[PDB]
């Protein structure tokens, strides 16, 4: 036991706290030969000459037995007040004060380490190129909002005749009766804003984003250099499950917004509860697995993680797009997913406002709660600590980083990322929602790292990481699902084909009665099928099939256009300085 | 004049030909000492000692102004007689007696180069990969060829009841009278080959094979280590006119197949002589340019020769296969293109048996004739060099290789692939005659190169070079390429619609009758258009969308799953041994 530690620290050869008599800090420092001597076994760089990342590098699982307490490099400065690095960078840049200065990355990776630095450069790249496409989904946002006076279908629903006479079909076995369409409107008219042509501008110009974002990303970074997949489809079932409970439990502006900002919050409060389950079990999955080093450790774990972290937070929201309302047939006959199982018919105006309501909640709410729990959790656990002077102590007294360190850092954001991707053709302020955060974030993970969290080993990485490679799955992913999104999930594609394809005789102005399809009682519900009294009555009608082929068409056009788009812009930009 | 070249002689050391006593040839050799220097300058490989492609590599402008008559290497003996490695290799590999034998990819690298050596092996590779893909081709040909009695619809086009009683819509202006359909049964019957599940089982079969012919060659290399494009345009107007053209001229088993057959010769013959053409004016276009380097010279002469290559010979089957009577419309207003301009309306069982024959006297002209081409004209070179003893005077009359060298090797191969991959879905046997072409492939461009060309220098390449993104992009093509071909150039799509979708009121028997749309002659034209009587009469129909909106669906489910295929088998497959 302690044999072995005296053994080990002959070796490295070759104090006690005034606090805790039990404990006892040994300083670790090198001399010049043998700094030079690892210096030229670790091939470093050259132009109190060693730099003290460098230092706390080249000095640099025993304890993870229990025999070593702690091991640690320290801090240089105590934050609030002058010793002097710590203090110069928590003054001038970790401060919420400092909140528009820029940062200073060179001096991050003087005290921090290159994958803390390349950490928090991407985060500030991100946050100034998220910038750029927050003023254009801002200016998306007026497109719709200044146009509401010319959006002829929200009006026409607003109106009491065209849209309060429609008295459509209820969604609902159990009364939930017919209603007037009119009580939509108030929220049919933000949706004027949330599809419009303003936000297929913007979801065209958002993969142009993505790509150029990646590309001078790739000029940033060289410039500064089996059981558990049968879980993850258990994992897709509950999450869609449980969201069709939290509606229900909902079940038994105000009602619709009421209605999707409570779901969405108790949805939103199982996605939190479940992704700590699912660290757990991701974290005990790979280590079931053998990993043979710390590396390809976690690799596996970013590749599990994140499957399991994109199942839990983009599931609900793959359900709402693509599968919510979708396979639901006429009232005659409704889906009974297995027997006395009743889809959810969705609102007229389509399950993009829900998915909208949804996407803010989630992504604003894990933001929030998150940025709320990076500070309080190891601020709390200080505090507990300290409810139980050198230098050591004082640093010891904090909570360590972890083995992962800044991999949950990234997760975070790789899920907003997501969020601001796939899902961008429904609300435009994604990118205006992700940067009030990011510039947020960018405080938040540099002062909890330099206040509360022990010092992190310094250690160069040459870009993200694993993270890369998701990052532009996510981008090709995000084509397809911003061409499902404004073909499938809103309603663009039928209202255009109205005013282009029939407002001839075989204007934008009686889409509203143009589109539903009347039902016979052996109301107007939202589907495109061939009526009571026509010879192929309830089937698809020329309609449905001319704005299904519409949209089918629209993805194919989408797709090849904007992924040609990317070849030409990631094969014309040189990808170097 | 002689003095410069006397200046770099003397600055070489710091006899005549028997028949020509003007011309003067000096031997170079290396010493041991010179040799051991410039091998330390160019780091080679270690275990006479040095091998004679290293040798000719470290020993090796002047020439091109004219100073210098003709340096090159010397062969180690003649092939006819041995003096002996070029005997040898050529007596077991080179001869067309030795069809069968195993490559000596070794002795190729030993005696030719790495360069070489990687053509070679990417060319036995590619055969090798081309016999799997036969035999599945030929499996597939086989499931056409014995389900030929139970293709309903050849069947009832060859039956004179259901076939003969169409008198379909004359496709011509002047007379070229309205006919019974039943004189294209002998031309529907091979189609029953040509369109059904078997070649469609072969295409996504094919995306796979194309997949994994990819990755194992990475493999097996990883193992062996702006006035043109406007040009461009006017090439593919241009080949789109002659083929226009030459339909014409001619048309001013026995019938189709000698108008396919002698108009896809005619335009054969102005496709290699436009070769020729766009040979010279892509050399005159990239020497108009200044390139730096003779790497990027060839590099930037790839693209753009890659490119004027696949214009010339890929836009007729482009024309063929989705522009070729897809944009005509009724008969009342057809489309003229420029006024008096009608386009070319198709055959009803589509216009994929005319892409067919096309595509097979393109692929097999230009394996016959470039063969035909490779042996004769440097054979009838050196025979007429002839009709105007040392060995290097003997080396010296032979046609030398160029700078370019293997380049137009790489690039017929390459035009070759484009056959067997971007229209693989419209006849299986092209990855038969792809490997009845490369067998002998390799043995042409072995038996020239032996007999017929000077030595090239050794120098070695890790790769194909630029062809490797080509093909990539010729892969990522080929999906999107061969999805268009099924779902808009065959008529597999309707057919697969009438049987599962209209077979119900509202078996594969009356296809025929059911697919075409009657006309007033203010016959039965291949369309679907709502008919004369109806209200919506000759616009599209219900059925029409249908068909059309199963197209786009199917494009989109074929792309998805073959490109998720493809990125699972790329990820799976661990590209190393
Ligand atoms: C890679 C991640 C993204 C995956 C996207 C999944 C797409 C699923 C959407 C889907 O198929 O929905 C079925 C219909 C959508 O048209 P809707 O008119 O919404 O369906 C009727 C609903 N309503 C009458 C009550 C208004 O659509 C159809 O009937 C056509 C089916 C073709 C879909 C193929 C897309 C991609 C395949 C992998
Ligand atoms: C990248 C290299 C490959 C490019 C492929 C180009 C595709 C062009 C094919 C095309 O659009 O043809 C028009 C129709 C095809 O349906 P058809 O029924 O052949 O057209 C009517 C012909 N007929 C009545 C005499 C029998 O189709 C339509 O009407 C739907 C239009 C959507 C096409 C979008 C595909 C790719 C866009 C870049
Ligand atoms: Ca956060
Ligand atoms: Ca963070
Ligand atoms: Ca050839
Ligand atoms: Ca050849």
């Amino acid at each position: 036991q302690k044999r072995k530690r005296q053994a080990y620290e002959s070796n490295l050869i070759c104090t006690r706290s005034v606090s805790d008599d039990k404990l006892v800090f040994v300083k670790v420092h090198a001399p010049w030969e043998v700094l030079c001597t690892y210096a030229e076994i670790m091939h470093i760089k050259l132009p109190s000459f060693f730099n003290p990342a460098t230092r706390s590098r080249i000095v640099y699982r025993l304890v993870s037995s229990g025999i070593y307490k702690a091991a640690f490099p320290l801090h240089d400065c105590r934050f609030n007040y002058e010793s002097s690095e710590r203090y110069l960078l928590y003054r001038e840049w970790a401060h919420p004060r400092s909140i528009y200065k820029k940062q200073p990355l060179d001096l991050i990776r003087k005290y921090y380490g290159e994958k803390i630095g390349i950490y928090f450069a991407w985060l500030g790249y991100y946050t100034q190129m998220l910038l750029l496409a927050a003023v254009v989904g801002v200016a998306c946002f007026l497109y719709g909002y200044l146009d509401q006076d010319n959006c002829t279908w929200s009006k026409e629903v607003c109106d009491p005749d065209i849209g309060g006479q429609i008295l459509m079909c209820p969604q609902c076995d159990r009364l939930c009766p017919f209603w007037r369409l009119n009580i939509t409107c108030e929220s049919s008219k933000k949706l004027c804003i949330f599809d419009s042509f303003g936000t297929l501008i913007f979801a065209v110009f958002m993969g142009v984003w993505v790509t150029l974002f990646l590309e001078f990303w790739k000029r940033r970074q060289a410039e500064l250099e089996f059981f558990w997949i049968l879980l993850i489809i258990a994992s897709v079932i509950g999450i869609i499950v449980y969201r069709l409970s939290v509606f229900i439990v909902f079940s038994t502006l105000t009602p619709q917004m009421a209605t999707s900002i409570t779901a969405s919050i108790i949805s939103f409060i199982i996605i939190m509860i479940l992704n700590t389950i699912y660290e757990k079990v991701a974290i005990m999955i790979t280590n079931f697995e053998l990993p043979r080093t710390q590396t390809d450790y976690e690799n596996s774990l970013t590749m599990k993680m994140f499957l399991f972290q994109f199942v839990n937070y983009y599931s609900s929201c793959f359900y709402i797009a693509f599968f919510k309302g979708k396979f639901v047939g006429y009232p005659g006959d409704p889906v009974y997913l297995l027997g006395k199982y009743r889809s959810e018919e969705c609102d007229p105006g389509g399950c993009l406002l829900e998915l909208t309501t949804q996407l803010t909640i989630i992504m604003g709410g894990k933001a929030i709660w998150n940025n709320i729990q990076e500070v309080l959790l190891p601020w709390v656990m200080n505090l507990i600590g300290r409810y139980k002077t050198p230098r050591w102590e004082q640093d010891y007294h904090l909570q360590p980083m972890g083995k992962l360190g800044l991999f949950y850092e990234y997760l975070e954001m790789i899920i907003q990322f997501g969020f601001v991707t796939l899902f961008v053709a429904s609300f435009p302020l994604a990118p205006l929602l992700a940067l009030v955060n990011n510039i947020l974030e960018i405080r938040v993970d540099a002062w909890k790292l330099t206040t509360q969290f022990r010092r992190m080993v310094p250690e160069k990485a040459q870009d993200i990481g694993a993270w890369q490679p998701i990052m532009q799955g996510i981008a090709i992913l995000a084509v397809v699902t911003n061409a499902m999104i404004i073909a499938f999930t809103s309603d663009m594609i039928p209202r255009l084909v109205y005013y282009w394809s029939f407002s001839i005789p075989p204007t934008m102005d009686g889409y509203i009665n143009n589109t539903l399809s009347v039902f016979n009682i052996t109301c107007r519900y939202r589907d495109f099928r061939n009526p009571p009294g026509h010879p192929q009555e309830y089937k698809h009608n020329i309609y449905y099939w001319h704005v299904i082929a519409a949209k089918l068409a629209f993805i194919i056009v989408m797709e090849h256009i904007i992924y040609s788009v990317k070849f030409f812009i990631s094969y014309a930009i040189p990808d170097v300085s």
